[PDB]
């Protein structure tokens, strides 16, 4: 209901594609599939010791949609977890293919209170093609 504070997030690119992918692959989790046509979501809740969160992100050989929501959601853990497909939303990033197959795409917002991201990884536009999605989230002070 009532009206929340937002800070535009900070979006960036860097080239190092190659060593990101080597160094996230250590752990299996952090590399997902995107079925074709698919869209999932990683939701990752506010920590109470944080103040903003930071993700990477990037694929094999294809782009991807990508865009953040927040959800004001009270979340029991703040544990991260992923899905494929009341609460208020508002958006954070707006989702947009993304070159992420040539660059590592990153970025960072200033949490604006109690509350889920989503990340989203939207391959809903693949007919054919799967994808690979190397990823790191993780929470600033």
């Amino acid at each position: 209901e009532s009206l929340p504070v937002i800070a535009a997030p900070s979006m960036w690119t860097r080239p190092q594609i190659k060593d990101f992918k080597e160094k996230i692959q250590q752990d299996a989790d952090s590399v997902i599939t995107v079925g074709r046509g698919e869209v999932v979501t990683v939701r990752v809740p506010t920590h109470e010791e944080g103040s903003y969160l930071f993700w990477e992100f990037a694929t094999d050989n294809y782009d991807i949609g990508f865009g953040v929501y927040f959800e004001w959601t009270d979340s029991p853990n703040t544990a991260v977890s992923v899905h494929v497909s009341k609460p208020l939303l508002d958006e954070i990033v707006p989702v947009y293919r993304r070159d992420c197959h040539e660059e590592v795409y990153a970025g960072s917002h200033q949490y604006p209170g109690r509350g889920v991201y989503l990340l989203k990884f939207d391959n809903s536009y693949s007919l054919w093609r799967s994808k690979s999605v190397y990823y790191r989230v993780y929470y600033t002070r």
